[PDB]
This record gives C-alpha cells, sequence and structure tokens, in this order.
C-alpha cells in the first residue's frame, strides 16, 4: 500500500532564484581521480600501463 | 736501432695559413652516442635506467 502525509511525502525543494545560490561546497561533496580530456593519447597511456606492470 | 731517412720519418705537415681551411669531413669521422650536457639530472638518468631494465 502507498501512503499519503507528513510522515510519507518528502518537503520539495523550491527553485533557486536567478539571484539565489546553491551554496554547495563541491571539495566536500567529491576528489577527482581522472580527467578524461589529456594530453596524452591511448597509446602513451596504454604504453605507461605496461611500464607500470613493468616496474 | 734507430733509422734516419725517407723510408723512416714522417713528412711534416705544414700549418694551415689563417685563410686555408683542414678540409675534414666530421660525420665521415665520428657518430656521437652521448652529450655529456643534458636537460636530464642524474636520478632522472638513474631512474630511466631503473625502468629500462623492467621493461
Amino acid at each position: 500500500e502507498i501512503r499519503v502525509g507528513n510522515r510519507y511525502q518528502a518537503d520539495i525543494t523550491d527553485l533557486l532564484k536567478e539571484g539565489e545560490e546553491d551554496g554547495r561546497d563541491q571539495s566536500r561533496l567529491e576528489t577527482q581521480v581522472w580527467e578524461a580530456h589529456n594530453p596524452l593519447t591511448d597509446k602513451q597511456i596504454d604504453q605507461f600501463l605496461v611500464v607500470a606492470r613493468s616496474v
């Protein structure tokens, strides 16, 4: 059975004004581990992986 | 015994004039295999050698 009431539904978060800002610190939420747009080519990454393996 | 004569001594090569040039093609005489003034440091070369070994 699906229920209705304050103790079931979520309070809907109001859309921010064009002047209002969400106030969310992105470093507290994530930390990047691989950028997808690199100066490197597939070959070079592949090559590096071989090297990382050899070491 | 040490000998004297045309068949023993070398013909002495005359000193070149300030205008004269020796005319010697250096590529026919040598080909370089390691420059001693590199943008690299001992550490990096050492490191590369380890890598060359691992591969």
